[PDB]
């Protein structure tokens, strides 16, 4: 009584954050496994070629959920469910470089795509029509890698499904859609063929029902797509809010500070980066209140009302100090505080991968200046594929810690002594 779903380890799909497992596919697979009264077991594939290999052996996974494009036709050997999400392939280029207008303008550019993907096949055929088109494909990269590579200019163009872009665009300021390339199409789950429609029919029953019940559109808004974390405000705006907001809460930050033997101004910085000192702030991610705590985490810290500024401040402060208390003793202050900010955001599991990765690189797993260099690698498959817990958006962790420290510095400077 265990549903095995194979997927890809990636932000649009499945990954681990500080609260455990998450992702569009993962949630859809879980709400489905529950509709079957079985346990969901995730298995992840290394690349797309391997996913389909795995799906087609006997004794393999039930189905594949991985934002797969059917394309197909009638290879009965692999069969597709109804679609649960409609997308469009898009050519992506780097801002301030020659924006291609037409398929012919893909000639002369360096292009990279997932090896074994629909899009590699979309380009393969375009190469008959223009034998000068050249492109590379790789198994050691995921779409998140491709966008970074354009953003940073290591490649000119790539070709990806629009949803992957909607989720990530914001983490890549320099990238821009050049044009749609192909008709809109639907994504779907993949099952092996196929003589018993036992398994297929309910999936199709599930997806059809979950479309009219709002579940698909709910998820789509949950994930696709938005900037949780980021945003250093003006020094202007912070000075503003020092006068308009902090006076309400300074009292609570101070006492929690005292209660827990920790600098109140860092607690106050966490909260500013968190919600901008807004006790009613909330996210579609399911965090809420001044210290943007999750429900499980709030209950765990004794917070019975997430919207009460005093409670959320006390519970968030409690959460931060414990995380800082649980790090390896080998990490000393002040780095220790920075690791905890790093862990507060990305989860200790991932932070741990970073330190191992840091060690193996001959760096100091105890120096925030070093591990901080490793955290961004967790969003690079060549690297995160080699870690225990896999993908993490480590660049956003770094911004988190940085930003929080920055507010902490201004606060110190103004307080006072
Ligand atoms: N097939 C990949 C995209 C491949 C590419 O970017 O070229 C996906 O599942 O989104």
């Amino acid at each position: 009584g265990v549903l095995r779903v194979i997927t890809r380890n990636s932000p649009a799909t499945y990954f681990q954050d500080r609260n455990g497992e998450t992702g569009f596919e993962y949630e859809l697979a879980k709400r489905f496994a529950e509709r079957l009264g079985v346990e969901l077991k995730i298995e992840t594939a290394d690349n797309l070629d391997d996913l389909y290999a795995q799906l087609s052996r006997e004794g393999g996974p039930a189905l594949a959920a991985a934002g797969l494009t059917p394309g197909r036709e009638d290879d009965a050997s692999v069969r597709y469910s109804h679609t649960y999400l409609d997308v469009t392939p898009q050519i992506i280029y780097r801002n301030g470089q020659q924006r291609p207008t037409r398929p012919e303008d893909l000639v002369g550019k360096r292009i990279m795509v997932l090896k074994g993907s629909s899009h590699a096949e979309q380009l393969a055929e375009l190469k008959k029509q223009y034998p000068e088109l050249k492109y590379e494909e790789s198994d050691a990269v995921e779409v998140v890698d491709l966008l970074r590579m354009v953003d940073v200019g290591d490649i000119d163009l790539t070709l990806v499904d629009s949803n992957e872009l909607a989720m990530n665009q914001v983490y890549f300021p320099n990238v821009r859609v050049a044009f749609d390339f192909g008709e809109a199409r639907g994504l779907a789950w993949a099952l092996p063929g196929g003589d018993d429609d036992s398994l297929m029919n309910e999936v199709n029953a599930f997806l059809d029902q979950a479309k009219k019940e709002g579940l698909l559109q709910r998820l789509k808004d949950r994930y696709y797509g938005h900037v949780d974390v980021l945003g250093y405000v003006g020094a202007y705006t912070f000075a503003q809010h020092l006068q308009q907001r902090l006076p309400r809460y300074e009292s609570h930050f101070k006492q929690s500070g005292k209660q827990k033997d920790t600098d109140w101004r860092l607690l106050a910085a966490i909260g500013y980066q968190e919600s901008l000192w807004q006790p009613g702030a909330t996210s579609k991610t399911g965090v809420r209140g001044l210290m943007m705590l999750t429900n499980r985490t709030a209950q765990a810290m004794g917070v019975s009302n997430r919207l009460d500024p005093k409670q959320s401040i006390q519970g968030g402060s409690k959460y931060f100090v414990q995380i800082r208390s649980e790090l390896p003793e080998s990490i000393k202050e002040p780095d220790r505080s920075w690791f905890a900010l790093a862990a507060y955001n990305i989860g200790g599991a991932h932070l741990e991968d970073a330190r191992k990765m840091a060690e193996k690189e001959g760096l100091n797993p105890n120096k925030w200046l070093d591990v901080k260099k490793m955290l961004p690698r967790l969003a690079q498959k060549q690297w995160y594929a080699k870690t225990r817990y896999g993908y993490a958006r480590g660049g956003e962790t770094v911004h988190f810690v940085q930003n929080v420290r920055r507010y902490y510095d201004i606060l110190t400077w103004v307080t006072q002594p």
